[PDB]
C-alpha cells in the first residue's frame, strides 16, 4: 500500500537521475518497486502521476522549511536572515535535481504541474513581500518599488537562475557561486535607496 | 523566392498570435502565403524550421539594436544608461509576442533553437559583464561579486521576468511595471556597496 507507492515514488525519482520521464517507463517503476504493472495502475494512473506526486513532495518540503524559518525570531543581520531563506531553497531543490528538473519540464505539457508550480510561486512571493512590508515597517528598508512586484522579479530570478544553475545550463552561475550570487542581488535591491 | 519565404514568416508569426505551433499545419502557412505544400517545402523542411527562423530574426533585431545603442556615447545618468539598455529587450521581444513565446517553448524541443538561445544570452551576458567591468573602473561601481555572476543572475531574471509578464503567466509582474522593476534591481545590484 504505502510501502508499495513509496517504492514507486523512490524507484521513479532514482530513474530520473538518469533518463528524461519520457525514456522511463511505466514497467521501468513497477519492476523498480517490485510489483506488476498491473498493480502499478492501482496507485498511479500515469507515470506523468507519478512525477507529479514527487514534486508536489519536494515543494512541499521547501514550503515547511521556509515555514519553520519564518516560526523562528532567529537573531540575525538582515543579509544572514535572506540568506538562509533563500538557502531553504538551493538545499531542498539542489537535493533533489532530478525531480526539479522533470519537474520544471512538465509545466509545459501538464496543467497540474503547472498549477502546482503556480501555486507555490505565489505563495513564495506573498510570504517574500509580507517580510519586505515589515522591513519597511521597521524602517530598515526604504519604499522604493511595489514590494509585491519586488517579490515577484526576485522569485523569478531564483526559480530561473537556481535551475540554471543545477542542469548546469550554458549560461549558468556556476553552483557554488550561485547562494552568494542571488543573496547580493535580494539584498541589494530590498535595502538600496539606489 | 524572398517574398514568397517572407510571406511564410509573415503568415507563421500571424497564425502564432492566435494558437501555438503544434496547432498550426504547414497547409495552413502555405495557404496563407499563397502557395501550395509542396512548394513551402522547398522554403523550410518543417514549420518547427519557420520558427527557428522568424526566432533567430527576432534575436538578431535585438542584438543590432543593443549595438547601436552601445556605439553611441549616448551622455546620460546610470540608471538611464541600464533602463535604455533594458528596453531594447523590452520593446524588441514585447513586439513580438508570439514569436517570443513560441520560441521559448521550443527551447525544450529543439536543439537549435537552444543553441541559438543559448548563443544569444551568452552574448549579452558578456555585453553586461564588460559594462559592469567598466563601470568599476571608472570608480562608478563597487568591486562586490564577480561581474560575469553578477551579470548572469540579472540577465536570466530578464529572461524569465519578461517573458512571464508578456504571457500574463500567474505569478508575473504586470507588463507595464516590468521596465521599472528589472531597472530597479538592476541599478541597486550594480551600484550598491550593500
Ligand atoms: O528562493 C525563494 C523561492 C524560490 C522560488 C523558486 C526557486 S527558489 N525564496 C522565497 C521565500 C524567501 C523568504 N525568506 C523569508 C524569510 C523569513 C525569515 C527568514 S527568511 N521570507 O521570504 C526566500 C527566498
Ligand atoms: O535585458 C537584457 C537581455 C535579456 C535577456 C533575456 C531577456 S532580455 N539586457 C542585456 C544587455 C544589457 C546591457 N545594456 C548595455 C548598455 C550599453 C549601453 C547602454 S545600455 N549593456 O548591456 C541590457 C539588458
Amino acid at each position: 500500500g504505502d510501502d508499495r507507492e513509496l517504492a514507486i515514488l523512490a524507484t521513479a525519482e532514482n530513474l530520473l537521475e538518469d533518463r528524461p520521464l519520457a525514456d522511463i517507463s511505466v514497467d521501468d517503476l513497477a519492476k523498480g518497486a517490485g510489483i506488476s504493472r498491473p498493480t502499478f495502475y492501482f496507485y498511479f494512473p500515469s507515470k506523468e502521476a507519478v512525477l507529479l506526486t514527487l514534486l508536489d513532495r519536494v515543494v512541499n518540503q521547501a514550503d515547511m522549511a521556509l515555514q519553520t524559518l519564518a516560526e523562528n525570531p532567529a537573531d540575525t543581520d538582515r543579509e544572514n536572515m535572506w540568506r538562509t531563506g533563500i538557502n531553504v531553497f538551493f538545499e531542498t531543490f539542489g537535493s533533489h535535481k532530478a525531480v526539479t528538473r522533470a519537474g520544471q519540464a512538465a509545466r509545459a505539457t501538464s496543467v497540474e504541474v503547472a498549477e502546482l508550480w503556480s501555486t507555490f510561486m505565489q505563495k513564495w512571493i506573498a510570504y517574500t513581500a509580507a517580510v519586505i512590508d515589515a522591513e519597511r515597517d521597521r524602517g530598515a528598508a526604504p519604499r522604493t518599488l511595489p514590494a509585491h512586484e519586488l517579490a515577484t522579479a526576485l522569485n523569478l530570478m531564483n526559480e530561473r537562475t537556481l535551475f540554471a544553475s543545477f542542469a548546469g545550463e550554458q549560461p549558468s552561475v556556476p553552483e557554488a557561486r550561485v547562494l552568494d550570487t542571488l543573496v547580493h542581488i535580494w539584498v541589494t535591491s530590498i535595502y538600496g535607496e539606489n
